[PDB]
């Protein structure tokens, strides 16, 4: 049941690590996971929904993660608070590296998978902005860009960049340098008063 | 001939803008461009080969505009002279958002598509850093991040930013912010000593 699901969800995420969701079949996940195709069919309709399932997971560890760093205080200069922040998204995503890669492709395919994508985006674009916007009130950081627009441009930054990084895409940024590199980017136009 | 071929990739872009290329039949463009569907295969040997073309035109005409700004000097403030050439792509691509969007999609499906696509983001990171790296020469700019590391990074915010605006994406920056937007963060992190 409980862990019937689990052990497709898991044999799933070793697939992905090996080949595309399209050279993975229902039979393939039912076989790592135990069981025959029909009872796998009593948990999933589809190989796309476990993907889906997989992708949400991920995504709301990330943003948990954020919760959870929102939460403390807690004593930091600025640019470490940013590098703390990015930081929870580069070791999420980067530790399912297999299920971001998928979940990113499904985004052209699937309306939920591209749903569940926007719906986090603008959380992240939210709380971004909000604490962009916290930061003006303290006058710790200047009245630039409306705090929005900039959050998205450096989230969308983000996501692009991460995600070419952790694919190994030509061009990329290295991932051993990412994290710096994004870091510079969001504290120089957060703070920059030009 | 050459007004047969031209015929066939005006009416590819004008299709484009109302469906996906998987909407638009080989028959649809044969008879947008006054031709037969046999006539159609000896000028290409699918619809995919003339989104291939299509964007291969506009990635060419964002490049060549860009190479005639790098020839002039031309007296200007940084801000204005970065503005001035993320301008080029904002209206190169803005103009072309069928092809655009089409030619995007087309990445994940086309090892050509995505070839194309690639060769000229390195050849665009490599310029951007070639000019933050005279910047730095010049003590214009200071010595932060590795050039091309940051020049990847810009340069993909661009890619994801730019795009999700042209297509109204859910989150995006309003089309009428994305170049003030994208300016204020070139400017901040390139210039910014922190
Ligand atoms: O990288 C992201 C989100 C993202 C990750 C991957 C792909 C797209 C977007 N963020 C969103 C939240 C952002 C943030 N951090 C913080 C805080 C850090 C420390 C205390 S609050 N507030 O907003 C950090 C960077
Ligand atoms: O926006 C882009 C490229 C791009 C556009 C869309 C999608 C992805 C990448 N660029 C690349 C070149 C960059 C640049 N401008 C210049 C100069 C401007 C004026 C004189 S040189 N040198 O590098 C401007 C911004």
């Amino acid at each position: 049941g409980d862990d019937r699901e689990l052990a497709i969800l898991a044999t799933a995420e070793n697939l992905l690590e090996d080949r595309p969701l399209a050279d993975i079949s229902v039979d393939d996940l039912a076989k790592g996971a135990g069981i025959s195709r029909p009872t796998f069919y009593f948990y999933f309709p589809s190989k796309e929904a476990v993907l889906l399932t997989l992708l949400d997971r991920v995504v709301n560890q990330a943003d948990m993660a954020l919760q959870t760093l929102a939460e403390n205080p807690a004593d930091t200069d600025r640019e470490n608070m940013w590098r703390t922040g990015i930081n929870v998204f580069f070791e999420t995503f980067g530790s399912h590296k297999a299920v971001t890669r998928a979940g990113q492709a499904a985004r052209a395919t699937s309306v939920e998978v591209a749903e569940l994508w926007s719906t986090f985006m603008q959380k992240w674009i939210a709380y971004t902005a909000a604490v962009i916007d916290a930061e003006r009130d303290r006058g710790a950081a200047p009245r630039t860009l409306p705090a929005h627009e900039l959050a998205t441009a450096l989230n969308l930054m983000n996501e692009r960049t991460l995600f070419a990084s952790f694919a190994g895409e030509q061009p990329s940024v290295p991932e051993a340098r990412v994290l710096d590199t994004l870091v510079h980017i969001w504290v120089t136009s957060i703070y920059g008063e030009n």
